[PDB]
């Protein structure tokens, strides 16, 4: 076979188990063989519609068959697949569409509004299953495991930067979970956070395709319909942050749904909190704890089910993780560096962005923006993002330490805490904070609580009250202060 | 990490399972942590001995601790590694010793006498446990995925030829058995097959290490001390060929034994008898069988619980398979070819044998040697070794088919089924049979009872009566008819 990248997975899969569910969606359930037909239809139609090898062909809707058909599609006709953020505006898809250099963008009818919007230049603009045509024969097309399958866009919290996803990055993040975590053939995985983010894709539903298992596809996150497919298709298999579990726990249906199915709870971003990890741990569910990011596509730390809190975990088996001083230099045992990161997980570079590419990836180690420490038995503790730290007087604050605290005292839906000017200091620290429903907060009272319980120095000097914190997004909370 | 390769892989599973039980043999038990450990001070001990990138180290000796710390150390090293058949005299070692040009031999004391009597000239032979460094910092040399790891001879049924497995051949047959086989972290797997051939080592020993599971080496295959130890210990993955599970099925604490352990009972070789597989259904067991080869590391052909007898299956997910003409063209519906096999899991060649390379491996796809026919659902059957093939008259006979029959008939406990010269055809069949313990067998009435059976033209012309046949040594079968 020619084709050794993701487009060819529905060929690989449908030799081996044709008849088993590969997607379910509603009222949809596609076997791998109809995906493999399906794939092949929007491959020739792809290549009709004037599409040929290292093309970008963008994907604009939720989770929904049409994304994974995209994917599998594009790579089976050698282009790049590009899944937008479903949730940004015009002027944000226009630069992701123009910084791709996508010529064909396929989207479901929701976004069609949107789509007439956008500046459509050289752009094929059209929505999902038309571009099908009747021929399913798989096409076989040189594709090596360096070539670039997707562009998988950052934040930019800078303009966003398209981080170059490998055939190769992709299959060997699918081989880490596969060593890490105890998948099997009969799989039932529910993929209710967005495809188009690199934990669900790459952590979830690569993996469990991979299996000849069944990815359920929510379009949205609601934790009620997620109570309910857990217990009436027998999920085995879900990947959240600490919100959704928060969220599906917090429903009415929690206590009476049946649980009994889930094998593996998949937990990424934040730490899971020792009161949410106790109502799982009460129903007889324990976190998988991922850490990684797009540019590792995404797997670089895990902690199983086996006892230390806080810890992001240990390397998968074929990354090289490394806490590294400024100049890459590995730090004394304990002290705070930047986690690096090495192995066939991690990203080509950024899309036409060489030279920000070259400031965190060299000799095959990226640059996390994090800031942790690893203690004797090689257990990493994520500290903060770098590029959050305050220097006031000499010495660095971490933000999030800070914060940890400042969510202890009553009434603190949300805070964050920035770098302020000070003359005599250089920055000093600055709390914001979002009250909660019908709370009396004195600023002057938190302020003197958080000095019983951090060093002087990581105190911020002020605290402003808002009702509304721009999502947890620092840098727009550094203009409104 | 510099080092892609299996000499890493003790280093990678200690950061994830240091404490879990990595090997049991007899009294000992290595916990991943302390492999890791014992590998780095034989790694340290090789290079003090001499050991440079791309040397090789021989092993002489059973299923042994030794054997996988010898594997994991020469990777450590930058070595290649060279399990030899422990059963050969001392001419077919000196055979494979000059042609690997190996500078280390390592054996266990049984073999103390047959290393004694060797040509050692320019090799160091040491008992195993002697070259052990007291220095455990493990060696990060750079190793690539097409590095070499480790020769594996032939049979030679010609001179033995060094099969070259690359780090990269041996760790994607490990990813193909990931994705094709329900493996978990508490794997228990029985090897009571040898380390020596790719069927053990691959299959069975390496996945459930990659895995963080437990690999328990018996150094002999004993029926009795398998049911023993099924039960004893929980085995939950088992590798035999059909002759060691029935053996395990015939011993008399078969009916008594604990098989509730059993998960996965993987069979390579022969396809299993469906007598055999009842006895195996009887207890709820029922058999992955594969299909390979030493230069495909060794899996290409997969045939799970679900209901085709006689078919060697589907490819795993990584190789591509194909029943191939004399000339590569692939071969009409139902028609036999050849078995061809491509993917990253196929060899680099022979070693130091390249126009015998040429002859077999070429754009990747090697010629298994196997006639074969694929079905409407992508299902491969192995008729015969083509090498095999008799040409009487202008027809093919395929002594495995006239063999098959063979076995049906009352008192044939071996047969075998050569080509002899005829003046009139070129070549005619003669059967050759083993009698059973006190049969009168009429070779008259066998002939007459095959020629009922079978096409006329497949029909042997004589049978002759031995109490030995060399093994099941075709070539050898032919000198002696």
């Amino acid at each position: 076979m020619r084709n050794q990248g993701l487009g060819s997975w529905p060929v690989r899969r449908a030799r081996m188990s044709p008849h088993a569910t590969a997607v379910r969606h509603g009222g949809t359930a596609l076997t791998y063989a109809e995906l493999s037909r399906r794939v092949a239809r929007l491959a020739h139609g792809l290549r009709e519609a004037g599409v040929r090898p290292g093309d970008r062909v963008a994907y604009l809707g939720p989770n929904h068959p049409a994304y994974l058909e995209t994917l599998f599609a594009c790579g089976q006709a050698g282009a790049v697949f590009v899944p937008l953020n479903f949730r940004l505006g015009v002027p944000e898809l226009d630069h992701a569409l123009a910084d791709s250099g996508a010529s064909v963008l396929i989207h479901t009818p929701e976004h069609a509004e949107t789509v007439a919007a956008l500046a459509g230049d050289r752009l094929l603009r059209v929505p999902a299953g038309e571009l099908e045509a009747a021929d399913d024969e798989p096409l076989d097309l040189p594709v090596g495991l360096d070539d670039v399958c997707l562009l998988m866009y950052t934040s930019g919290s800078g303009r966003p930067k398209g981080a170059m996803l490998t055939h190769g990055n992709l299959t060997w993040n699918c081989v880490n979970v596969l060593v890490e975590t105890d998948l099997a053939s009969d799989e039932r995985a529910l993929v209710a956070a967005p495809l188009f983010h690199a934990a669900a894709l790459g952590m979830v539903c690569l993996p469990t395709l991979l299996k000849g298992g069944t990815v359920i596809l929510h379009s949205a996150f609601d934790p009620g319909a997620v109570l309910s497919a857990v217990e009436q298709e027998r999920v085995t298999l879900v990947f959240g942050v600490p919100t959704m579990y928060q969220a599906i726990a917090a429903h009415p249906r929690w206590r009476s749904t049946d649980l009994s199915s889930l094998r593996t709870l998949l937990c990424g971003g934040a730490p899971v909190p020792a009161d949410l990890a106790g109502r799982y741990l009460d129903r007889g569910l324990a976190f998988v704890q991922g850490y990684g990011m797009t540019e590792a596509a995404p797997g670089v730390l895990v902690l199983d089910r086996a006892e230390k809190i806080g810890s992001a975990g240990v390397p998968s088996f074929f990354t090289d993780v490394r806490v590294a001083g400024p100049s890459g230099e590995p730090v004394p045992p304990g002290e705070k560096g930047e986690i690096v990161v090495s192995g066939p997980n991690v990203m080509k570079g950024y899309w036409g962005r060489p030279e920000a590419t070259a400031e965190v990836l060299r000799d095959g180690w990226f640059r996390s923006g994090d800031v942790a420490t690893v203690d004797g038995d090689g257990y990493f503790h994520v500290v903060d993002r770098l590029k959050d730290m305050i220097i006031s007087g000499g010495e660095n604050i971490y933000p999030a330490e800070v914060e940890n605290e400042l969510y202890g005292y009553p009434g603190v839906e949300a805070c964050a805490v920035i770098g302020v000017p000070d003359p005599r200091w250089g920055e000093v620290g600055k709390a914001v904070v979002v009250p909660a429903a019908g709370s009396r907060i004195d600023g002057a009272e938190l302020l003197a609580w958080l000095r019983t319980r951090l060093a002087g120095y990581k105190v911020p000097k002020s605290v402003e009250f808002t009702d509304r914190l721009p999502t947890t997004g620092s840098g727009k909370i550094l203009k409104g202060e």
